[PDB]
């Protein structure tokens, strides 16, 4: 069972300038309940984002997708392509896709399950920003309430399944 998670703010972005552009402990939390124990897949920029005391992930298999075969990845495991990724040689119950954009569209096809935090902050995309994959008719989702973070903003969490 491959699933799909990102956070994406109401106009559809994710990242932006090599991080994250809010601040949201609240889906940190949510992202760390859902995946620890589990095989958590990522393209090789989330790798490199990651902030030091969580790169590797910990507690989660860290499975790296690039094409830069010598990639020096402490703590991960180094794959060329997200169907290696998706074809372990030790098989997970869940294995989940943690971003980034690119990553997330070549996952899309073969995914089953998403589970989205929206955010809402006005963030007007820019040029180089990562943006969500979009979700179309073969989805069909769950909304939870609108709750407002500790630090002001707020978000919701919606679960797609494929239909
Ligand atoms: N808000 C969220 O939920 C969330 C989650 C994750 C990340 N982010 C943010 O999203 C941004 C990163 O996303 P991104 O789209 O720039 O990058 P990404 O998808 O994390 O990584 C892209 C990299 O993956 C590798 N790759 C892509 N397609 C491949 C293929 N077919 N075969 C093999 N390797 C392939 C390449 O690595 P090589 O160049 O090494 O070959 C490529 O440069 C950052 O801003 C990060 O902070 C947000
Ligand atoms: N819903 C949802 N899905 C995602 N795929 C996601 O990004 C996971 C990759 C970036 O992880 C980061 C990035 C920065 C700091 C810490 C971690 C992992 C900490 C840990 O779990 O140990 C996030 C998210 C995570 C953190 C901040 C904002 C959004 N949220």
């Amino acid at each position: 069972s491959v699933g799909l998670i990102w956070a994406q703010s109401t106009s559809g972005v994710i990242g932006r300038d090599g991080g994250i552009p809010w601040r949201l402990p609240e889906d940190l939390a949510h992202f760390k309940r859902l995946t620890m124990g589990h095989t958590v897949v990522m393209g090789r920029r989330t790798w490199d984002s990651l902030p030091a005391a969580h790169r590797p992930l910990p507690g989660r298999r860290n499975v790296v997708v690039t094409r830069q075969t010598g990639l020096v990845a402490h703590g991960a495991q180094v794959v060329g392509s997200l169907e290696q990724a998706l074809s372990p040689a030790e098989p997970d119950a869940a294995t989940w896709v943690i971003g980034g954009a690119q990553i997330y569209a070549l996952a899309l096809p073969l995914a089953n399950r998403c589970e989205v935090t929206e955010v809402d902050v006005d963030l007007p995309p820019e040029d180089e920003d990562a943006l969500a994959p979009v979700l179309d008719q073969t989805w069909a989702g769950t909304s939870g309430e609108w709750l407002v973070s500790r630090s002001g903003l707020r978000y919701r969490m919606h679960s797609y399944r494929r239909l």
